[PDB]
């Protein structure tokens, strides 16, 4: 019945597929679930680790319980960007300079996959753009969007590194970063914020909201249900976001002959 085991390696965007309560139930189907609806012979294993960088994945690579499978996807980098990890250069992927850059981490991860199954298909997924993130369970956990550099690096540099590794290895890449539907303006409808001039709440869409302070101690959660668009919190995909991701991933799986 064309059954294929698919290990999905990732961060919270992958993790949350099977923990919808952690989205505040804003999401009903994650991208693994949706991929499987499109390609029902693909049997996912969720190796998404909540909050992890590619550095964390690579650094713990022998302790994740990774198993032999027919196809692996790797969807990492957004947390590396936020944490300011150096992207590195292709040389860090080609040679063992340690788990000290994103390129280095991908070297470790792809090498492990090939150890597990030298015959397995591999797909890389670039980070999606992200707007201002506010954690639904604790608003003190927040981050600015990818319109701004973090530690001198753009999120686009991380997407470009993934694309470069894909080209070097002749491994297909799902480019979410440059996906024409996955734009900053469509991440959230508005941020619900106090107007500094009068203390009253106002719906500020993007890019207006970049100019309005958010104080999590003096402001309700700034992304009520009405704010959901491609994400429910600035960062993590909504049902709509997950559908677009799953469709893009399904196209690549088809091209690889996995359908
Ligand atoms: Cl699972």
């Amino acid at each position: 019945a064309k059954e294929l085991t698919w290990v999905a390696i990732g961060d919270s965007i992958t993790y949350l597929n099977d923990h919808l309560d952690e989205t505040g139930n804003r999401v009903s189907k994650g991208y693994l679930t949706r991929l499987n609806e499109i390609l029902p012979n693909l049997k996912y294993i969720n190796q998404g680790h909540n909050g992890w960088t590619s550095g964390g994945i690579a650094g713990n690579i022998d302790s994740l319980g990774l198993i032999k499978a027919d196809v692996y996807s790797v969807f990492l980098g957004t947390n590396d960007w936020w944490q300011g990890r150096p992207v590195g250069k292709l040389d860090d992927y080609q040679h063992d300079n340690g788990n000290t850059t994103v390129y280095g981490s991908f070297r470790i991860i792809i090498s492990k996959i090939r150890q597990l199954n030298p015959e397995a298909k591999i797909v890389l997924i670039t980070p999606m753009q992200r707007n201002d993130f506010v954690y639904i369970a604790d608003a003190k956990n927040n981050a600015f969007g990818s319109y701004q550099k973090k530690n001198g690096q753009t999120l686009e540099e991380f997407a470009n590194a993934v694309l470069t590794i894909g080209r070097y290895e002749q491994i297909p890449v799902v480019d979410l970063y440059h996906h024409p539907l996955l734009t900053l303006r469509n991440m959230v409808k508005f941020k619900h914020l106090k107007n500094p001039k009068n203390g009253k709440y106002v719906n500020y869409k993007y890019p207006a909201f970049v100019n309005i302070p958010f104080n999590p101690e003096n402001n309700e959660y700034p992304y009520p249900p009405a704010a959901v668009n491609l994400t429910y919190d600035g960062l993590h995909p909504s049902d709509k976001g997950n559908a677009i991701i799953a469709s893009a991933l399904a196209d690549v799986f088809r091209q690889l002959g996995l359908s």
